[PDB]
């Protein structure tokens, strides 16, 4: 029968900082984490800015032979992994090592990698493409690699869900957990797609913001002079563990992850409804799995793209699904300071929405000058605000019209 | 306690075929879907031979326009999940909607419109990349599309796990259904890794089988002359439906499926360890959770790559479970055949797993001239051997050490 999941261990790297706390503590100070971009040349592109992840040392964690070998979202996968499984204090023992998984999801994966192959493919041809080119690539080895490194033999799987990646992880996750096939698991996602496929890519589609004069101004969900998403990069990994084994361990335990809703839009594949109604019903189906209230729910870690349509279809969600109280609870979009981590937003905004739980304050939605149309809900503009949370609540939606929500509370 | 799920619609395709039918009537019969890849200047590669989709006409499932948008494997992938539906005759409504989700996956991804705006990005710059690039090459595609086209509003998500894609696909699938939060899924995978990369990238890793003189003879599971899988494009989708759910429509019901398991080796990136202990595991979980005991299996569908460490760790594996039952079960690579179609195998060997169950036979290892060492089980050498078949199991053991095992069993 359904057991609970708690959160013992968090591990982050983003555009504010190499962990947690440095990151939580530049959420918390509005600090935006968005700059032109120093590791490729982009003046022929529409895009030159974005959040990277700055100063990144991955011989703190890996070999450097080992780490030559595989794409920046593998290294910041694994980085964020070592970071929760070392915060959890769990140790791996033939007695555990079984019920112990792991579930790292990414959007897009090694383009990075795939890109500098393709360079060599038809430059020079097959004979220099990488021995380790899929290993090294592919989005299934950030799992793969921690549970070689940790010895971690549970269910080892990952999500490709676009943006909505790390939320679903956690939440798959957290049923793997619940139903009884793990004891612990791993899960969150990572991303590094600023590469010239990436950037062009998105590019391409207009979907970027193109504010290259001021990249710290770009990212301003809700705000009437957006102009699309800031990309971004790295990675959040979060120990789940059912509760009595946290409990008989003597574990800190962060915060009860107690709902998942996912849903489909069935709308579009890359644009969401005007009216949210996925996202509306994604949030219903998370609120009744977590036996709540909606009056209950404090606050909530929006998906909050900086995106025309989506911020819009965020507000129009929120007032469906709860009513006179959407204007009692707090909402934010952290990714006015951290940009869009794609397939790892859900994973460090999941990070995020544990801290409000833990600290008692809603991060900022910084660069929200002037409110659009309809954006008249307490979005937190511009400064943290302290205030009782007892339940949280993290949203994403991505391509396909594929949605996720988790609903985190305190635990007593 | 948990719902029942059984097997209502199977859509593919594949190297021998274009549909179920016409792929099984080719693996009883023995026949080799390998040959040459065409349309490729393969000159300078060191493997020029896998299994293609012969004769695929996409105008059949998608207009002319949606189709020029998405990846080959996106548009394998939604052949196959049409197929499937339709197999089922189901019937989406406003009141079933909210209770019909998809899971298709894939373990590469698209490859093929990686390397054509790789083309575009370095022969005229990022500004030539294709708007769709991105929407029409991420593995939630396929899931994402055909929610929009049949208007699914159930669980929607992708996974990525390398060659166990498929099968984990479909096991996650059916723990969706049997613990409540979906009526019917459709679940499988899709891969099209021909393209220079997959060919490139596979052979740069000396993973595959470069016996260009002969291809039929190239992927020869278990025998002492083999010397690497052969990379097979296709699509498998199963119609995943509750017991009660397809009863009551009066749905045809192939086969149940009655356990799911899931391991990791935590050993090496790419080779099994020797004795198989992870893929041990694995089939000892899926059992568990069927409730059967190992003498109750009467066919295996390996993983069967023809990789000299993959195959012998399989034989290893099934000997450490089965014990005094190990010769008694048949067990086969139809990948002797197909090829190996990585995140698709899974869900193509899942299709064959429930038509050995509805035709009792269980299909041969072809090629299979000199077993190697130890390889001493019934292999189903050549020819495809008619047995009693009450209980199936299908493997896929994966790159990161991923595995999957999924049990059927006859229903009536
Ligand atoms: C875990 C793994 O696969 N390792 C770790 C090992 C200590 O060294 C490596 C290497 F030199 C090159 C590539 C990978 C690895
Ligand atoms: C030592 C080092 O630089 N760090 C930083 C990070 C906050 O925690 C780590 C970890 F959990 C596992 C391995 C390394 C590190």
């Amino acid at each position: 029968s359904r057991r609970r999941v708690v959160i013992t261990g968090m591990g982050m790297l983003s555009p504010l900082g190499l962990d947690v706390p440095s990151s939580w503590e530049g959420i918390l100070a509005g600090r935006s984490g968005i700059a032109p971009i120093e590791h490729m040349d982009l003046s022929a592109y529409s895009t030159r800015f974005g959040g990277s992840v700055k100063g990144f040392n991955v011989e703190e964690y890996l070999s450097a032979k080992e780490a030559r070998k595989l794409d920046l979202f593998i290294q910041y996968g694994l980085a964020a992994s070592f970071q929760a499984v070392r915060d959890s204090g769990l140790e791996v023992t033939d007695a555990n090592r079984e019920r112990i998984g792991v579930s790292m999801g990414s959007g897009i994966g090694g383009l990075t990698n795939i890109e500098n192959n393709c360079r060599s493919l038809f430059e020079q041809g097959p004979r220099r493409i990488s021995p380790f080119f899929v290993p090294g690539s592919i989005i299934n080895m950030v799992s793969g690699f921690l549970s070689i490194h940790l010895g971690l033999q549970g269910p080892n799987y990952a999500l490709t869900t676009a943006q909505t990646t790390g939320t679903h992880s956690i939440g798959m996750a957290a049923r793997n957990i619940a139903y009884g096939e793990a004891d612990v698991m791993v899960a969150g996602g990572s991303e590094m797609a600023a590469c010239g496929l990436g950037l062009g890519g998105f590019g391409a589609a207009r979907a970027l913001s193109t504010r290259n004069d001021e990249p710290t101004r770009a990212s301003r969900p809700w705000d009437r002079d957006r102009d699309g998403f800031v990309l971004s990069d790295g990675s959040g990994a979060l120990v789940l563990e059912e509760l009595e084994h946290a409990r008989a361990r003597g574990a800190r335990i962060y915060a009860e992850l107690v709902g998942f809703g996912m849903s489909g839009d069935a709308f579009h594949m890359t644009a969401p409804p005007e009216d949210g109604a996925g996202a509306a019903r994604c949030m219903k189906n998370a609120l009744r799995d977590a036996g709540l209230d909606p009056r209950q729910v404090d606050y909530i870690n929006a998906h909050g793209t900086s995106t025309p349509a989506g911020d819009i279809a965020e507000i129009a969600a929120v007032k469906s699904v709860f009513g006179e109280h959407a204007h009692a609870l707090s909402m934010s979009s952290t990714k006015s300071m951290t940009g869009h981590l794609l397939g790892a937003a859900g994973a460090v905004e999941a990070i995020f929405s544990v801290l409000a739980l833990r600290d008692q304050v809603a991060p900022p939605t910084i660069n929200l000058d002037n409110p659009d149309e309809g954006c008249d809900l307490d979005l937190v503009a511009h400064e943290a605000k302290p205030r009782k949370i007892d339940v949280a609540l993290s949203n994403s939606f991505g391509f396909g019209g594929t949605n996720g929500t988790l609903v985190f509370r305190r635990f007593a």
